[PDB]
């Protein structure tokens, strides 16, 4: 029947088809649980048309992402503006303190930096089966460096530094200290819109080969030299090759009994033993946004990152001046319900870099699954987060912000801030997703998921996605990336 | 001819720390051999205007996540309230000559820029060897060329201004600088020494006070195959020491490689200084970081920062140079064309009002400018003259107005929000024949490493090496020296322990 078979039509299975396409390899498929292209990558539509990704939504790695330098070749061709680079001075505002952000007096990046390089040094050459909660690892700085920290300092650097929670999706104890300082090859670029990405990639192979809306529910190497797979619905395909793009989170499954499970495959034989060890050493996170779009900016554009801190109090500051080393400081903080200060939120002012007056808010880990889980209450939504958006506004030169999302407008605002709408992403419900992208909890390592995936169940079950691959792991460009590789290699084989 | 466990070539911090090692281990019979009528080296606190005191040579503390001196200041004030250092790491206020202040800047966006820039050289050089050094200035070029897409104009313009700054981390011009060595990783922030003069003082009475014999210069250094050092001050006294430690600055040791044997400073070697260690005179050099220290009455401007850097003039055509090139070749051919002025070159300022209370800012520069400023160092209203524009641009950008030249007191009581100028206070060690510059840097393709091998491995195992020129970790640091003269000692104090029974 067919030639290669592709699992998932995210930016890896689309970018293998398409490379399979460019090297003149005819009868493959794609198959698509979903009924979209692009998976993780989904650009949606909210109040007047306005368009967000609520999926991924930067170019990272500007300096050598290979899929950000193909766009900026072509915005190098045609002048139209693909990406914007939006990184800014952020904005750092405390429920009680206000802007905590560039202080005279606070220096909280100052510090902040200090940290990141006592961690690069706790780290790198030393070893030791290290390796702590990004929050085990900010209690060791405060203590190793509190003599030379003022209360304020003490008190607000380590919410600050929380904004690192939303660069994996997980809250600082469940990160790994060792993951949260990673370095970035240069500056970010906000994609505008990613969905035209995956539009270039998924119009660039013939459309006959995409099959959508229909899981893949089982895989199996007839030692015959050929890969069975069985659809969903029950149609069943003979391929010569198979390109598995499923995200790490669903390929989990496989490795579980209870077959139930959507999004499952069931391998025969099954996922070889040096793959199955390898999701022990390496997570999931659940990074996830929620878009507030208001009617038109009446707030200053002064930048648009934009962090709110989780309250903080003068007795951490206490406890962290009287313990005598860390256990004692671990065992004094044993000292409640969730509130949109228990935890710091990231909010991009999309006013100053897209002209749109919507702020595009990233959370996290527990954060995520709970606010996913009610994203269709609009008016608890609104209730969860009306304390931080006008804690916004008010540093931001506005005033609260009105519920306008059902009708009857009373035309006096002009000043004052409307929201007219709620987004609310889905990956952790979202049985195809489960979660974020790729992420390690203390005491991971994907050098294994990576070079277990990277060589193949077999020589005809292969796997492409954001967790192959070292470079751009976790990214879309990562994934993008592995999907070239695999789809390189099977090209040259076919191609006899 | 008298007989010395010990003898310590220089009192700089090197020296002194040497010295406190030796006599805190146990050894008898020291000495240090001192050319000047001072401990200190280049470390000295000089004395100005209404007895305000200022670290002349060193300032700051560096990496104080590690820097093992920092910690025995701040173990010392943690044990008795006393105040040794502050820190004084602040966010820059950059200033340009046309636009006034171009930092944290909504628009320009430099910081952000200038750090993508940082990555940029970082990926440059990584894994090892074969990558080829270039200048500073050149790598500045690559990134903009390379990047020029990604960038306003504004940034093309003002971020190679902006980042200059590094040269004051250096005491080098950015075309002089070398682009490997330039991004050298600060392991925290730094604390600002409230008188270096009490690190050197607290280690100087940590030892035998009649070790010291300063205003002493070494002449000669002969190793008589006969297991024993030689050493020949000039005013003709010979000592006899079983180990010599030299800590004389790398640029003066270097002069023993060259003949001419009336160079002030010069050491004469016998044997000559060992093959290895001539070689490595050619892979490092050295810098010249000045500083020029300005007096006002009061502080009458803003004291939002401690830490100001003026721009080097640029020019929008260099913006268009930059669009309009084709690759690094002609890029740097096009850049093709004054008379040097205080806007000619980037101008670290420290507004000590802020982190200290004292009316005065703390000025730091660069070779070449430093050279030609300390040798009119004496013709302070030609000083005044020259730094008048970047100082009244200062003080433009921080709420205050022009400064009246004070320096000759003729007085004004119509003077409570003008600044005025009452002294100014100049460096000197490119001149001073016993410093020859201030610490050493790295040129385009220097290898610093060969020093540091040749230094710690002696000349022989008698004839050592101390200095801030002779380690790895804080080297042309004050900590570096320190932290080499307790290793020379160290290990001096261990084969004199086992030395034949005792
Ligand atoms: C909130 C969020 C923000 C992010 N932001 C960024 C960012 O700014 N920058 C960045 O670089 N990355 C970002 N990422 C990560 C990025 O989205 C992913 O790395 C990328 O989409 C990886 O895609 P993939 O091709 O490996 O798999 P995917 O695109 O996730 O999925 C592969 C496809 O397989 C399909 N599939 C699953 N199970 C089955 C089955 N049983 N049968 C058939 N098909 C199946 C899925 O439906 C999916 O379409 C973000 C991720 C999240 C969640
Ligand atoms: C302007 C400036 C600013 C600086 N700022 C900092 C800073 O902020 N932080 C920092 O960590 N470092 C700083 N440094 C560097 C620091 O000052 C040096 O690393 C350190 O002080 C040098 O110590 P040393 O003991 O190795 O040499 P020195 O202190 O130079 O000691 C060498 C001694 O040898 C003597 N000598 C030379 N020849 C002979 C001879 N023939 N006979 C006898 N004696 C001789 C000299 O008189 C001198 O006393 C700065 C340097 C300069 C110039």
């Amino acid at each position: 029947k067919k030639k290669v078979i592709i699992i998932g039509a995210g930016i890896a299975g689309l970018k293998a088809a398409s490379t399979l396409h460019q090297n003149g390899i005819q009868d493959c498929l794609v198959l698509e649980a979903r009924d979209r292209v692009g998976g993780r990558l989904q650009t949606v539509t909210g109040y007047q048309g306005r368009k967000y990704d609520i999926g991924a939504s930067w170019h990272h790695d500007t300096l050598t992402n290979p899929l950000f330098l193909e766009e900026a070749q072509l915005s190098l061709n045609d002048g139209r503006t693909r990406f914007v680079f939006d990184d800014d001075n952020f904005i750092y505002i405390d429920e009680e303190r206000g802007r905590v952000d560039h202080d005279k007096e606070l220096l909280l990046e100052i510090v902040d930096n200090e940290m990141s390089k006592f961690a690069e040094l706790e780290f790198h050459q030393h070893l030791g089966v290290s390796d702590c909660s990004f929050f085990q690892l900010v209690m060791k700085y405060l203590l190793q460096r509190r003599q030379f920290l003022t209360n304020d300092q003490i008190r607000y650097l380590p919410q600050l530094c929380r904004y690192l929670e939303l660069w994996h999706g997980l809250d600082w104890k469940l990160l790994s200290a060792k993951d949260t300082y990673f370095g970035h090859q240069g500056r970010n670029a906000f994609a505008l819109n990613y969905d035209s990405v995956v539009q270039r990639i998924a119009q660039s192979f013939p459309q006959n080969w995409l099959k959508l809306s229909c899981e893949v529910k089982s895989i199996t190497r007839e030692p015959s030299k050929n890969v069975t797979v069985n659809c969903e619905d029950g149609t069943v395909y003979n391929a010569d090759y198979v390109i598995i793009t499923v995200p790490q989170s669903v390929l989990n499954l496989s490795v579980q009994p209870e077959k139930n499970l959507r999004g499952r495959i069931e391998f025969q034989p099954p996922l070889k033993p040096v793959i199955q060890d390898a999701f022990d050493k390496i997570h999931f996170g659940a990074l996830g946004k929620v878009i507030f779009e208001f009617e038109e900016c009446c707030w200053s554009n002064e930048s648009s990152k934009i962090v709110t801190l989780a309250n903080s109090t003068n007795e951490f500051v206490e406890i962290v001046r009287n313990a005598e080393n860390l256990d004692e400081l671990d065992s004094m903080l044993e000292r409640t319900s969730v509130t949109c200060w228990s935890q710091p939120l990231f909010f991009v002012n999309l006013s100053k870099s897209t002209g749109v007056a919507s702020f595009m808010m990233l959370m996290q880990a527990p954060l995520t699954n709970h606010i996913e889980s009610i994203r269709e209450d609009k008016e608890r939504l609104f209730s969860f987060f009306q304390p931080v958006l006008n804690k916004i506004m008010k540093c931001l030169d506005s005033e609260d912000v009105i519920d306008g999302m059902r009708p009857i407008e009373n035309i006096a605002n002009a000043n004052k801030p409307v929201l007219r709408n709620i987004i609310v992403s889905n990956w952790t419900r979202d049985p195809y997703s489960r979660g974020a992208y790729s992420a390690c909890f203390p005491g991971d390592d994907p050098v294994d998921m990576v070079v277990a995936m990277s060589n193949g169940q077999d020589s005809r079950i292969r796997f492409a996605g954001e967790h192959t691959i070292m470079d751009g792991a976790g990214c879309a460009y990562g994934a993008w990336e592995s999907g070239r590789r695999e789809a390189t290699r099977i090209s040259d084989l076919l191609k006899l």
